[PDB]
């Protein structure tokens, strides 16, 4: 695609920012980027040499959706690098790293939690959260569950902007709003709604149970889901009825929104727009 | 589901008493899982402690490496040969998913061999794991990930298959660089691309661990494979060896050769020195 394509000789790739097994995310810089004069400070997704057939067609379905979606709490994608050489995927450079990574140093980093851009409120963590809804709400819109909602998976950019990020497990679900797979999904247990789970029935209402899980990991400033739980017993324990209790530091008005986005029934649980609507009226009082 | 089915199932022969297990140090470990070495207490009637290697979930795990591990389980039992490696059970009641396998002392053949041997010992590895594929192959087995990787080096230096969670019995995560080209194109996985996979496996054993393909990357293989194009001859290997590499990559699955056939090639390759 020209729109997209960006020449290899104008990217050059600095250091790891993380890894995986089968990928990596590396700090770099671009230059004559999109109308831009000079460098530009970019993050770059890309494959290690073990890759495997699904974390190619990931990769490749990741530049497919960010080629579509255009939102202000959304990662924004600049191009690729994709003809003579390994695909690699250009994106905005959120200078933070992840929501769970940016929160859990806010614990050890001072000024921390407090009940300018270290010092963090509960007025702030809602204003996160109400950030990530908003970009749900636009990729529900745009007929696309997202499936791996997590902290890990929010980037903070300048100005503590959330960036939705790693939309490589994300579906279209124009067909029947609903995404099924027969084999089973690479989301961890302890993020998916009981359909999803049980069922393999991904749509928005699973992703508002994920969301459910990451207003969790916000308030506890990126906790551990089901703390000392193994994945296998979370089967039962959502069939019998069990979630996660109240987190210290959580108003009863932000876990009646986590109850409710945990609700067996997807019917029943909020859609995006409400969500958004709450943290509002949470903000505003 | 299949997997909350596999799972309740899940939780006499294999159930290893949890009290038991005395974990150790961690050995390796992955973004959504570990292996650590134990202490078994009366495994399968043996007297005082054995050393054991124990396979575990970490708590971010999907129901794919939950699958996988339950899977493993399942083939292991059924197998029983001194080249792959060998079950002795799990802990399913008391905390995690426990899986107790066999202890090789020096880790991954890959890990093993970039540390370094004579052409003798790396062509009498080749055979071992010939064998024990021989064995799988005949017990309608397809391993799907063979890679020096995925074998253990246990005392005396023998060689032991493991790394059976994505095995099938009769989309993709095996890395590309391993993976038949059927398997590439028609997501096919058969005994004669477990040959194609064991010729990849032969390359890495002749480089000491080298990286297959070195400098092309995954996503350019496809059609590098398909044209015609192999993996030229490595530095430190025969005219006989090669030949037979190359043959483990022949296009058409028919035209490669069984593991009857490899292992006998490896056999007159050491008879004669
Ligand atoms: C949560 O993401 C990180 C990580 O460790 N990811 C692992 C788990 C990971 C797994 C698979 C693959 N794959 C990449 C592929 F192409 C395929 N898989 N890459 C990485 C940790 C945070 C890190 C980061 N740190 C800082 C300080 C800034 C920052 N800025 C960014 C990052 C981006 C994308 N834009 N701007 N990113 C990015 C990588
Ligand atoms: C290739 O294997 C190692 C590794 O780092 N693996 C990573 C990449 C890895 C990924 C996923 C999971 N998962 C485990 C799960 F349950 C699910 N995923 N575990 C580990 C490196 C070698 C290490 C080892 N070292 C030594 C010196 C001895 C040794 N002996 C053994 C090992 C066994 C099974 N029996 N005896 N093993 C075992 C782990």
């Amino acid at each position: 695609d020209p729109k997209w394509e960006f020449p290899r000789k104008n990217l050059v790739l600095g250091k790891t920012l993380g890894e995986g097994e089968f990928g990596k995310v590396v700090k770099a810089t671009a230059f004559h980027l999109k109308g831009r004069a000079g460098y530009t400070t970019v993050a770059v997704k890309m494959l290690k040499e073990n890759a495997s057939p699904s974390e190619l067609r990931d990769l490749l379905s990741e530049f497919n959706v960010l080629k579509q979606v255009n939102h202000p709490h959304v990662i924004k994608l600049y191009g690729a690098c994709s003809q003579d050489g390994p695909l690699l995927l250009i994106v905005e450079y959120a200078k933070y790293g992840s929501l769970r990574g940016f929160l859990r140093e806010s614990r050890k980093v001072g000024p921390g939690y407090l009940g300018d851009e270290r010092a963090l409120t509960m007025g702030d963590l809602i204003s996160f959260a109400w950030q990530i809804s908003q970009g749900m709400q636009y990729l529900a819109e745009m007929k696309l569950v997202h499936r791996d909602l997590a902290a890990r998976n929010i980037l903070v950019a300048e100005g503590r902007k959330m960036k939705i990020s790693d939309f490589g497990l994300s579906r279209d679900v124009y067909e029947e709003d609903s995404y099924v797979k027969r084999s089973q999904g690479r989301i961890p247990v302890k993020w998916m709604a009981i359909e999803s789970l049980f069922d393999h029935i991904y749509t928005t209402q699973s992703d508002v149970w994920s969301f459910g899980v990451l207003l969790w990991e916000i308030v506890t400033l990126g906790g551990n889901p089901y703390p000392g739980i193994p994945p296998e017993r979370l089967f039962n324990l959502l069939k019998t009825g069990h979630r996660m209790e109240r987190p210290d530091n959580c108003s009863e008005e932000m876990y009646r929104l986590m109850l409710q986005c945990w609700k067996q029934e997807p019917d029943k649980r909020p859609v995006f727009a409400d969500i958004s609507k709450d943290l509002e009226k949470m903000m505003v009082k």
